[PDB]
């Protein structure tokens, strides 16, 4: 093979098989590793698009768990979802056939790679989709592995014939710590509440630098200037580190930044002084610093400016990130939908800012479905703080993920919280056939709607644009 | 640039930025070899070291600038630094390269660099690296490879301890001491035998290493060796045995020494026959030969390429390593250097002698390698030296140590007087070895010149000195 003359095959390995392929991060692992030759094969407990878009390239799924689907597989990679009592886990561990973590496989997908990491709180997806287009741009042929579809790809991973990996580090359970790679990005570190000892975020603190710890001595950490825990962190890595941001102290600093309908301008000054003046195609200040984050590392590889200029102009963003879903005319006036994967307060408050600066003086209405029972407990007083901000707000119910409900914690609490607050009045809607004809009795002529989260929603909105369609 | 350097580049990517890379202590051994790798891999090379030698004007000629004793200056333009553990913190390059913020690490850090893209063959275990990896870089070597390999020995053939060669492949002894090998990520990992000198922390060390092998990854463990086998379930990936054991993947069968020479089938786990001639003595050999064997069997090599080598296997130097036969006023004797330095590599050797010289003597001249393992071993020692038809014992390799009393070459040539197995000589001035050696020897001896100090330079001396 052409890809085996530069990518040695592991030994003995002809079958690899997952358990949960549906479930996050497995289908990129599975789509590098079929590209590569090897047999896939996966079974997970629904139908989806996901699932059955692996079948058409190639490998067989199977709806359900039952022993039998894990015939003649060499290893099995399981997702952070399965449970012991899972009987192709269970069968696996008596045939005696290696159980592996999917961070473990992703970290083999890297070992005889130059690896390019990303991390962090909050855009490891995006970030990682611009290093990817920049590395494609410059010619380099990158493979990459991203936890959202590359658009101009149409894919959330992809083979290429070259040494370069680009792939998002998930710190969850310290999963990344097998990751063995050459530069690594943080983009932030964010705590749940900044002015509390939390023992879960100085433990998390703990691991991002046994992360790092994991550069080789040459190797290079790149870190946003403007969040004082990555700052705070610097000493103890370690390895060169270079920084990003709006800080008069960034090694990559950020000037002029301005945004003009949804496209951000802004200049780079370099740590040599070289002045880059760019235009990105997707809007807000958080943007520009993921856009940095991606030039800096480019930058600091020798990749030239064209490449990098042209990516970031030509950027297309992930899939569900500010994803402009269309312009509809309604009764009640023309609107514009566009959903956003945001989930946590901050970064629903990074969308609705971004949103605010490309929208003059028509409305932000926005459709709120929370994930998980937890986070919405954890983070409650913040997503009732946020979600006020905007002109008109329609909740879903919350997005379970597998959770078992927490009282008071529900979408119900939430709508009568911010009610209380008393700057939007929110209307709850349950069940969401019901969705656009409740848009339709509040919509005004040129309203931006923000279909926001990260569950089922962008499902949700995927089926009112095509009935308005 | 040079068509060897473009064509390793293809394969092995530069380590970012990195430049010049410079060497504390570079003269010392596992210091060299790695050196050279990375000079002929097309980086600058400096180095120091307090003593000038042979090693140090063959790297210097080479390409790298080399100087004696430490100086900050040295340090010029430096993009790393690598240290041996011995070094200490008043050392002047030392203490200025960490204040210039220069990155520092160890040899096995800088070892385990060279391994990161490149697929990793690892040999550890109490005794036999030195020699198995020696095997195996000879295999890959005759199997056209062309394998880069980092040895802690001469490997004869080559002429050299460590060889940068323009394949992915990479042969490496590995070093229990201090953790080091912790640092490796290797492909394929041989552990040949484990035996003390505490001792479950060596144990939990081991099963460390070897869970730095990736899932698909094979451990090779010798079959024979009790406390290997009783780690076998904690290792968690692929164990292919090898030995005598009727229950080892690959078993010896059929072994019979002639002359110096080993003859034996191995049988491999589909039952194929394969019929070995060893170009080296001792079961021990067949061992490290057949942990060899079973690496490349597991790899695909074809069996003519392994059985040339180990026909024409030389050995690595100072391992039965022979010196010639010498016309001496009482007899015609044979001279042989060997590195065994605790007892039971000590009593291996005189057996693979035994083996090979029908009813003639075996006479030894033992040097002990430090007071502290003397002291430890005390009585094993006794014992194995207590196997030879005369002996002759220098004084303490010392090695740093101070003196102890009660571990010396006085104490131990007591003992085993009083065993009355045989009545040592103790030769403290070692000016009077030939002529003490000379009224004890008769026809047909075999001398083994015997530990891992300064012996070695003895034996050679009066090799010269009977030369002409
Ligand atoms: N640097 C940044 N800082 C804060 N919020 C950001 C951000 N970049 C993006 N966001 C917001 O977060 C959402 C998710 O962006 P993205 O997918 O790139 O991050 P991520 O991959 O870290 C999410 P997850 O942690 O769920 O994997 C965006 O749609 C935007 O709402
Ligand atoms: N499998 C084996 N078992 C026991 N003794 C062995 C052995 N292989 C070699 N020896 C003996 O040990 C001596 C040194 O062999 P060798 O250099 O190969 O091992 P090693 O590299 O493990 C020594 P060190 O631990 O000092 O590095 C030989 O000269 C012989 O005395
Ligand atoms: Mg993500
Ligand atoms: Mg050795």
């Amino acid at each position: 093979e052409e890809i085996r003359k530069i990518i040695p095959e592991m030994r003995r390995v002809q079958q690899i098989h997952f358990i949960g392929i549906g479930g996050a991060g497995m289908s990129g692992i599975a789509e590098i590793l079929l590209n590569e030759g090897y047999q896939i094969s996966g079974s997970d407990i629904a139908d989806g698009v996901v699932t059955q878009r692996l079948a058409q390239a190639g490998a067989k799924i199977y709806i359900g768990h039952a022993e039998e689907h894990i015939e003649g597989a060499s290893v099995v990679v399981v997702s952070s979802a399965i449970k012991d009592d899972n009987p192709e886990l269970v069968t696996s561990k008596q045939k005696r056939i290696p159980v592996i973590q999917r961070a473990q496989m992703l970290a083999e997908i890297m070992r005889f790679r130059h690896g390019i990491a990303v991390a962090g709180t909050h855009g490891k997806t995006t970030t990682t989709a611009m290093i990817s287009m920049i590395y494609t741009q410059a010619k380099l042929d990158p493979t990459f592995v991203n936890g959202g579809l590359v658009k101009s790809a149409g894919k959330n991973a992809h083979l290429g014939a070259s040494r370069y990996l680009i792939a998002e580090a998930d710190e969850s359970d310290a999963s990344f710590l097998h990751l063995q790679p050459m530069v690594s990005v943080v983009t932030n570190m964010e705590p749940d509440h900044m002015d509390t000892y939390e023992g879960d975020f100085e433990k998390m603190k703990a691991t991002y630098v046994k992360f790092l710890h994991n550069l080789p001595f040459y190797g290079l950490a790149v870190m946003c200037a403007d969040d004082p825990v990555l700052m705070e962190l610097v000493p103890k890595v370690g390895r060169q580190v270079i920084t990003y941001g709006f800080s008069e102290q960034a090694d990559y600093r950020i000037e002029d930044y301005e945004q003009t309908g949804f496209q951000g301008h802004y200049t780079v000054i370099c740590p040599n002084n070289e002045r880059i003046n760019v235009l990105l195609n997707v809007p807000g200040k958080h943007n520009a610093l993921n856009a940095t984050a991606a030039l800096a590392v480019a930058k600091e590889e020798g990749i030239a400016n064209e490449a990098i200029l042209e990516a970031l102009a030509d950027f297309q963003g992930a899939g569900r990130r500010f994803d402009q879903l269309g312009e509809f005319i309604r009764p009640n006036g023309k609107v514009r939908l566009v959903d956003d994967y945001g989930h946590h307060p901050t970064e629903v408050g990074v969308t609705i800012k971004a949103a605010r600066e490309g929208w003059g003086d028509k409305r932000i209405v926005m459709i709120f479905q929370p994930h998980r029972y937890s986070r919405t407990r954890d983070l409650f007083d913040d997503f009732v703080q946020v979600l006020s901000q905007v002109d008109a707000l329609i909740m879903l119910d919350v997005y379970a993920a597998g959770e078992a409900p927490i009282v008071g914690a529900d979408s119900k609490s939430l709508c009568r919280s911010i009610r209380n607050l008393g700057k939007v009045d929110p209307i709850l809607v349950s069940d969401t056939s019901q969705l656009g004809d409740v848009l339709d009795q509040i919509i005004q002529d040129g309203d931006l709607i923000l279909a926001q989260g990260a569950g089922s929603v962008s499902k949700i909105s995927r089926g009112l644009a095509e009935s308005w369609k």
